[PDB]
C-alpha cells in the first residue's frame, strides 16, 4: 500500500 504505502511502502509499495
Amino acid at each position: 500500500a504505502r511502502a509499495x
